[PDB]
DNA sequence: CTAGCG
DNA sequence: CGGGTATCCCACAACGCTAG
RNA sequence: GAGGGUGCUUGUACACCCAUAGGGUGAGGUUAAGAAUUACACUCACUAAGUGUGAACAACACAUACAACUUGUGGGAUAUACG
């Protein structure tokens, strides 16, 4: 059987359940003290993993020997005195016992050496450089870390212990969105995978992933659906004698111009702001445009996804077919303006996780 | 108390100087072999070292500094490797090493690694007969036995006279690379320039004129620099207006019978640090027109005029106005004087 | 509840 | 041409069990 | 008046606020000058924001309509700003 259900992340803000603010303080000092050792973890389990390989290509080229990587009480090539994982994993946590728990440790390790295989073949011949991870990294972090997960009617906020430091949920005005899939968690009716956790200037969100459920449809595979992208109109449906043009010009291409407009307006007036005190202060007013362009263009890709996905749902077009995106591609590799202005593997991605998510097959041509 | 030398980094093609292009052919493959020995030369010194400082983390394998690295790679790539780069790169590698050494240690930076496309070092021994040909028309050498010639082109650049001064040996190259890109053959070069003492040679003439879209515009010979723009020094002027405007239109209808003074002290200081405003402004653009003088050895400063009548002016501002302003002349003077610039009114 | 191992 | 950085494309991941 | 704070995260307007925030500073290093002092797109850091109760810059409680809500990690790539 397959895999009926697809991952998905939420943005669940959690805050620290303790009554005055010294002890907020030490369980705040405590978490960036946990985020900055898992990205000195991360940089390590990389480093280690490199160094090996280049140990086993040493030897392959000076002395032709099929070395390989594994236990040697289990392989008489292998040049590892236990299984690799565990070799990364004991060295990280030998280095920094004691200050984080070993889960974040156990999640981590486990990631960076899935990816690390895939990129094996391209580490070797040299077209990849050892990631360098960033200072702002969320922790990953398993499921052993939420304990007593329960609903207390005196606060009305999901109350749960990660990993020793208690934390009630501030969903907000979201009594039917996660409100719901948490208390689905607290029953055991949804999954929750190892989680991911931000800290961004004095807020705490936990990165949950989940496990949701395909929505099975009145679909009908044999109503195909016809999209076509473009810098001009967005997303253009056909279905039969439907049609759909979903955002426009101005709203999308127009405002991110008019946003750059204002990033270059700011980058320009910075040379002559408080100076003499580092670059970070004279380029606050840059900072101020961090992620703006991402998020408006990520909104508005979403939007016009979603737009299209119903569409195709009230239509029940079970099969949409991409038209003509082969070209485009080809076209807009060619041309800087439209590649750095008309974000297509975005808007594919989620086209497909949602259409995937719906039962919508999609094509692309 | 920095370095007297100053490095710059030039970009150049450079070509094989022979006659068929087999032999062009021949030595493009060989040098994307020294490119590929290079590399794998590179990730070993950079892992092994690695692993020999931190060897005592390393306890899950079974069971001066430069030597062993060096003579490993020697019998490596021994005949198909001209060893010079080889030694050239291994001391690149561990200096790189002992720079980072603390970095790598705490886990902050993982294991720097090179590509399929780094451009090869090599030191100066590399390069020989290095002779500007006049029939050629171009500049020639022999990079390990190789002769090559140069391209420049239609560069108009300081590429050119920047390859006169150090054939001539005015300028002392560094440590450089050569790089293979998209088919062409490329020279990474790093020159070691002497700061030469910069002097004010009064022959040198700036003319300093105002506009109507640049607070100041400053002219000396073919360097042009101009300071500001009318929207940099107008934002926060608008942006002190509105808040006065703003704070006045608060204060009405805010609680009256407390002071006059506890009522206008908001827009009183509003006023005076926009002055505040305007005279840093004058301050900053000072110091930049005195920099420009400065960094082109300019004894004689003088400020055009450039006042007409009618014409194009007389209907736009002229943002700075005219050399009128919040005392911006005396400053340009007082900061030349501490300078020594030579000042004429023009 | 945390830490080890593949 | 210096880091640093705003975005784009493009790939990958988001464990699972046992024992003190 | 742009821009921000609170109103779960993102976008649009929204009521209450902050706003010279492209500002006000603080620390270290470097540098120039006889000094006051200046300068550094050197590095790092701090400082404003709904209403009520509350001595409180402690805490708790209440606090918009609409659309979206699969996010993180990394690499490759270009561009803008400045030297």
């Amino acid at each position: 059987m397959g895999k009926s259900t697809l991952k998905h992340t939420r943005k669940i803000q959690i805050l620290i359940d303790l009554p005055t603010k010294d002890e907020k303080k030490e369980v705040m000092d405590m978490m960036y003290q946990w985020r900055d050792r898992c990205f000195r973890a991360a940089n390590i389990i990389v480093t280690h993993l490199y160094v090996q390989e280049m140990i086993k290509d040493f030897f392959y080229l000076s002395e032709g020997i099929k070395y390989k990587l594994a236990d040697e009480k289990k392989d008489e090539k292998g040049i590892l005195q236990r299984s690799r994982m565990n070799t990364t994993y004991r060295v990280v946590s030998d280095r920094f016992k004691g200050e984080m728990p070993t889960n974040i440790l156990s999640t981590l390790n486990h990631g960076l050496i899935s990816s690390f295989n895939k990129n094996r073949v391209q580490y070797w011949k040299g077209e990849r450089s050892l990631p360098n991870f960033k200072k702002d990294m969320a922790f990953p972090f398993g499921l052993q870390g939420i304990s007593r997960l329960v609903y207390d009617e005196e606060k009305k906020a999901f109350c749960f212990r990660l990993y020793r430091v208690p934390f009630k949920t501030y969903l907000g005005k979201d009594f039917t969105d996660k409100r719901m899939l948490l208390e689905r968690l607290v029953k055991g009716d949804v999954k929750l995978c190892a989680s991911n956790i931000q800290l961004n200037g004095g807020k705490i969100f936990w990165l949950a992933v989940f496990e949701i459920e395909k929505e099975k449809h009145s679909l009908k595979p044999e109503v195909i659906a016809e999209a076509s992208l473009s810098l001009e109109y967005p997303i253009v449906v056909k279905t039969g004698k439907n049609r759909l043009t979903i955002g426009t010009k101005e709203e999308f291409l127009y405002r991110r111009l008019a946003i750059q407009a204002a990033r270059r307006r700011t980058q320009v007036g910075a040379t002559y702001s408080r100076s003499g005190k580092g670059k970070k202060r004279k380029l606050k007013a840059v900072d101020k445009y961090h992620k703006t362009e991402s998020n408006y263009v990520a909104h508005r890709i979403h939007v016009y996804s979603r737009k299209l996905i119903d569409f195709c749902i009230k239509h029940q077009a079970g099969t949409l077919i991409l038209m003509n995106q082969e070209d485009k591609v080809g076209i807009a590799k060619e041309e800087e303006f439209v590649l750095r202005n008309w974000s297509y593997y975005e808007l594919m991605t989620k086209i497909k996780y949602k259409a995937e998510k719906a039962g919508i097959e999609l094509i692309i041509g």
